[PDB]
């Protein structure tokens, strides 16, 4: 059962009534077929009493099937025979054009299902199932429910109007046109464009690809009441539509000449409308694109003004189109189909949330619209802002109600049971086995009621819970793609970035807060939602940290682009690093730069070397840090929106390798804590250009080893161990037993932090390796090395 | 001969009655047919009865043969007449619809072989071939059983639903659909996406090519029970295929029409659920050609989300349909479809692994299945993790059923005696040559049975070694490929980096024991299964043993990539000008070293003398050394997973060079020996940053002589001496007697190690030249050149 008619649906449901009536516990066909006759009045009903078989005929057989018979009418539904009779009667009612059905085309739909209960009831009460479905027929057909025109009620129009065309304005006279959704003050634009006639033609550029139709559309409604010029009032629009042209005439040039003859009549000037779409390709200027030069007939119409015409042109198009004149643009001029800004992408969510109602989820909130919306617009940051958007209300939007509605309460055991016996129950019935197969039966159908009892009754716990979907909902969602896992991601962002940087506090909470801050939507958000420089000791954290941005904001560790800016000057890139300039500023503007971030518009830039660079390389990160654009390849515009533009250089480095130790000298630890994380952004300053930096979030110093710091380098060499060893299946890591012990072994006075990762291979890499070799741990589980005796120490888990 | 089931067999086993009942010694045809006959209520039989045969009525014909008869019955098998007939008959029932082989496809199998003794029989008892298959042919047929077909109860759903297409939960009502194996978070996340109608569409994205429509038919399955929402509960499910969309009308005008005609259906209020595979190429976005713009229809309808959908979307054609705008996305979400991880491998595997038992041996070990995932990781190659996995475990689990069936010894040698006797016999009987061929047929029947008695007497070495197949079983197989011979490689690995390393000691063992961890299956399979850094001098040091490792893991000595870092102190580019250099770096990354270890990701990569070339190269590098990939060139992935990294570098190399000798006393040899064994890993640091050194499991060292890496240098050319004629015939050696006295020429203090190569040249294989010229060896002998008095000798050991 589903969306029928009435009509069906009666016929169906007095099938039931016969169920207990006449106690046929499981309702065939016969039931059908009685309820046909029974509703009296119906089509089928009527075509039955015609046959003459009244209620009362049928139902003598019918009553001789089970005569009343099981009035528990036990498994008091259906049984697929009756069923079989609706998808029938359905297509019985397909045939005669109703989506739905009809008391008839049950009837119908009987007669279909020859060879079951209905069928053998009507061959016993004589009447063959065809004269049956004649009889119905007969009381069917000729189906009418539309309006059945009235024709043109002007028609100066006639020899154009012939042709081609159906006319925006005729679809408009009892509005079987839909509007569609704008870009509404665009179609109040088009008609400034649509009041002229040498300058006649409004010309649309936009993507074709939101709808553009509907300013079109717009044009004919507007041109009725109660505003529009009175001469577009006195006017008709007419489409010249190239696809009636084009079919069954099968030539260009043969299109064109009932083209010409559409023009022709348009001397009726001062009253007619022509919409061209694709007026550019008419034009067939400019490119390689001629894709048919109407433009000899259709210019001179536009410029004499002898037509009055509608354009639609690409973009790039309606330049290709007016370039060659004489009087081409005594038509277009262009006015902005828009794709959806920003805060009508809102609007757009608000309107197809109420939409949800056998889908009960965004149904609310105002937040979540928002959160959609805003969170996409931050991260992910790769489609189109209303896309981004809609996408992520409904992405929240079914999570719920179905994280919710996961099994049968943990009932999901019953189908499973149900099972079990269906087949224990079954082959015992082949036995005999008689009564162990009886008893098979009772515990099948004890199941069967059981689980379908619990497979809605969380429907109780989608009543209950299941309309929310809140900002936190969008979030996770947004998360999925990349406002609680949004705002977890830009709010604990530096304790992620504290985990893979080498202590660097300070600079991995300066970023963290400089991120999370842009990434809030106050600051940067098409400048970068970084613009950084990054000073100090690389190694120790530096790279570590554009590495972790990465990471964190964009959720992946290689969406991270890395072009050092120094060669891009050449002045570096005929040196070191780079040997070739083959033109490399140009190289990079021209190409690399601005095609690897146009590609990812969510990801972290690193420019690698800012301070030894010329002030050509300021110039190109000036744009991306105050605009968040470059403009390079020919015109075409890299989004840097919500990238993550890091500059790297050194300089202040020694204090950020003098600690903020323990007992070293507190006076000196104290004193060098506050030191590096001032010392780098300021050693930066001297030198380069500055009008690039100061579009910058914030200048991030790095620091040294502290203690503690120092210990994160460890454990960076400690979790690169950990990481290489996965691919094949030795998932090993270190305990904080085990990076302890390991970086005992990366102190002396005379040494830095950087010889950990070797020696933690001696003894985790190594040690292990010739620890499993024996065969003492499975290849394919986790393998700890810890310290669990203040020595190494393999221990075991999944 | 086959499968077949009981009652052709019986008809069948029925000749062999006959077999001694009738004396038919071996059993013809008419056996077979009394076979028939003679199971009465068997179809065959049956037939038979139609045509009026009885038991008797074909026996008695029969009995006119052969009489009862030879009651030895010598052969009591069949005839070769009757092995065609059940052979016929067999395959006969395959034809006429049954898998195995039923009574009447015997006799119907009989009529095909219509020529033979039962058609000579039947012809002699009236009834003609062909009315016998007709009476059996008459008591098959007409089936339908076990089948019927169904629309859908409901089937509001109607004129789309009939054109125009199978539904998912149709095909489910008795389950005739495939799972198919998982991609099982897929399923669930695919109910994420699916209760969803601003967001309809979950769009599978990945390779397609595990079976993506794996997780579709998830969703079907869910909607009945019961992970579903009550939003995407009370729906139905309808899929989009493209072909009956497309109809005959074989157009894309015909395929929109159709896909729209859905769209109007979907009235049923986002409660259907359309699927549409390759969405993105319907929404047309993307490439240069979209592959048709349904898109268009397909937004305000997902948007409205009255259309709610499924998508089925390729990896990057994705991202190119959400772009599109601005309710595109308002369908597709994407999701991460399995192609197994290497845990996820093994329980692929496993999933039909005991299938494998269809061809035999396999399943069975655990410890294999392991082994065929981690194996494959570590040793052979670039491959996906499960499909690595399930061919090892079947490729030894077959080899070893082979070794059964090949142990018997070489009884196969059996085989060939009892041909050379047939011949014999044959040609013997065809002079007569009476008895003269009489002892070859006996000779001959002596031999047959002990020929296949002997051949299945190894069915005693099946049940000996064919199931086992474990670790072991899988690197063998692993290495027909390149723990068996995966480890043994790897055990004495030091025994063969020792014999093309020119000493070393150090350096062997180092490189042995680290590759010989993470090539076991213990190790460093994400990275390099060895990054090293080799100090030490050339040609008593590194460069050899680069080579030796490229030989011993991989195969060959020139399975060896090999890129120069003094390039790499760049500027050999600009204007010295270097091949195809973007700018030097950038070639490394461009194109030299990614793409050559993607063309052999199964080789030595040999980054030389990494030494003073720019750190920052040293940081591209360390991204191998760490992760084992680089993503450069065009966006490829190089898996440097299965390389062993040699990185080598000298600036410690004089006392590397400088022996290891007796030069002043013993403890010249003995510090010396810690001379060398600290000179690599101090000249290592002082090169180039530890933060690269970091990412290398062994600092491997280079020594020199003690009488005796110097003796290794000229056992290097004279080993290239031994190896250099065998490819135009001829197996040449300088006999170890001789490499020592061809060693002794090599010493002067002012000049050595490198002269070796010249004097081999002039004291082995010139002096064998021109004695082999002479005529004093035959071709393809082995020519040692030796000592044996202590003056060179020729001598010859084949």
């Amino acid at each position: 059962f589903g969306r029928f008619t009435e009509r069906a649906q009666k016929v169906l449901a007095l099938a039931q009534e016969e169920a207990l009536r006449l106690g046929h516990n499981n309702i065939g066909t016969e039931h059908i077929l009685l309820g046909l006759v029974r509703e009296g009045e119906g089509i089928a009903a009527k075509a039955l009493q015609a046959l003459g078989l009244g209620s009362e005929k049928i139902q003598k057989e019918v009553e001789s099937l089970i005569g009343r018979g099981q009035e528990m009418s036990q498994t008091i539904h259906y049984t697929p025979r009756a069923k079989k009779v609706i998808e029938l009667s359905m297509d019985e009612a397909r045939k005669l054009g109703h989506s739905y059905v009809g008391t008839e085309h049950i009837l119908l739909g009987l007669i279909r299902e020859g060879e079951g209960v209905a069928a053998r009831v009507l061959n016993n009460l004589g009447v063959s199932l065809n004269k049956a479905r004649q009889q119905v027929l007969q009381l069917l057909g000729s189906n009418e429910t539309g309006s059945s025109a009235a024709g043109t009620n002007s028609n100066a129009n006639t020899p154009t109007l012939d042709s081609l065309a159906r006319d925006l304005t005729a679809i408009a006279k009892e509005d079987s046109l839909d509007p569609v959704i704008g870009r509404s003050k665009e179609i109040q634009r088009v008609i400034e464009v649509l009041s002229r006639r040498t300058k006649n033609n409004p010309v649309l550029i936009g993507e074709p690809g939101v709808g553009k139709t509907a300013i079109a559309e717009g044009l004919a409604q507007q041109i009725i009441n109660n505003e529009v010029p009175e001469i577009l009032r006195d006017k008709r629009v007419m489409t010249l539509d190239m696809g009636t042209v084009v079919a069954g005439t099968k030539y260009r040039g043969e299109f064109e000449d009932r083209l010409k003859k559409v023009m022709d009549e348009i001397r009726q000037a001062g009253n007619i409308i022509l919409f061209i779409d694709a007026l550019h390709t008419l034009i067939g200027a400019g490119g390689a694109e001629g894709a048919i030069d109407a433009s000899n007939i259709l210019k001179p119409s536009l410029a004499r003004g002898e037509l009055q015409c509608i354009g639609a042109t690409t973009l790039d198009e309606y330049r290709k189109y007016i370039e060659k004149d004489a009087a081409l643009e005594r038509r277009f001029q262009p006015i902005q189909v828009d794709q959806p800004s920003v805060d009508e992408s809102i609007q757009i969510l608000q309107g197809l949330r109420d939409r949800y109602e056998a889908h009960h989820r965004v149904s609310i909130t105002d937040d979540a619209i928002e959160a959609a919306v805003k969170l996409s617009d931050r991260y992910i940051s790769d489609r189109f802002l209303p896309d981004k958007a809609i996408d992520l209300i409904d992405e929240a939007g079914s999570k719920v109600r179905l994280r919710s509605f996961t099994t049968p309460p943990n009932l999901k055991e019953l189908e499973q049971k149900l099972d079990e016996v269906r087949k224990e129950k079954d082959a015992a019935v082949q036995s005999q086995e008689f009564e162990k197969a009886a008893s098979l039966r009772d515990t099948e159908q004890r199941l069967r009621e059981q689980v379908e009892d619990t497979k809605k009754s969380w429907k109780e716990k989608q009543g209950q819970e299941n309309s929310e979907v809140t900002v936190d909902d969008i979030a996770m969602v947004v998360s999925s793609w990349t406002a609680q896992t949004e705002t977890d991601k830009l709010l604990n962002m530096e304790n992620i970035l504290h985990s893979r940087v080498i202590g660097q506090d300070e600079a991995v909470v300066a970023v963290a807060k400089a991120v999370r801050r842009a990434r809030a939507g106050l600051k940067d958000p098409k400048r970068p939602i970084g613009s950084f420089i990054f000073l100090g000791p690389t190694g120790v954290g530096k790279t570590e940290l554009a590495r972790a941005l990465a990471e964190s904001i964009f959720g992946d560790e290689e969406s991270m682009i890395r072009i050092d800016m120094s060669e891009y000057m050449e002045k570096h890139s005929t040196s070191r690093l780079v040997g070739s300039p083959p033109g490399y500023v140009g190289y990079d503007e021209g190409g690399q730069l601005t095609e690897k971030v146009r590609r990812k518009p969510y990801s972290v830039v690193l420019l690698d070397a800012i301070e030894k660079a010329h002030p050509d390389v300021f110039n190109i990160l000036l744009q991306v840090l105050e605009d968040g654009r470059l403009t390079d390849s020919k015109g075409r515009t890299v989004d840097f929106r919500n990238t993550i533009l890091i500059m790297t250089s050194n300089v202040g480095a020694s204090e950020l390798k003098r600690n903020k130790y323990v007992g070293f000298n507190v006076q000196d630890e104290t004193q060098n804590h506050k030191d590096m994380k001032d010392k780098v952004m300021g050693e930066l300053k001297r030198a380069f250009r500055p009008e690039f930096i100061n579009r910058i979030d914030e200048i991030i110093v790095f620091h040294s080893l502290e203690k503690k710091h120092l210990t994160e380098i460890v454990s960076l060499m400690s979790d690169q161990l950990t990481k290489r060893l996965k691919e094949q299946d030795l998932s090993i890591e270190l305990t904080d037993a085990a990076k302890a012990k390991v970086a005992e072994e990366g102190v002396d006075l005379e040494y830095g932090a950087r010889p950990l990762r070797r020696a933690i291979q001696k003894h985790v890499e190594d040690r292990l390796s010739e620890e499993l070799l024996r065969g003492n741990i499975h290849k394919g589980q986790h393998i700890v090395l810890d310290v669990e005796d203040g020595e190494f120490v393999v221990k075991t888990t999944a």
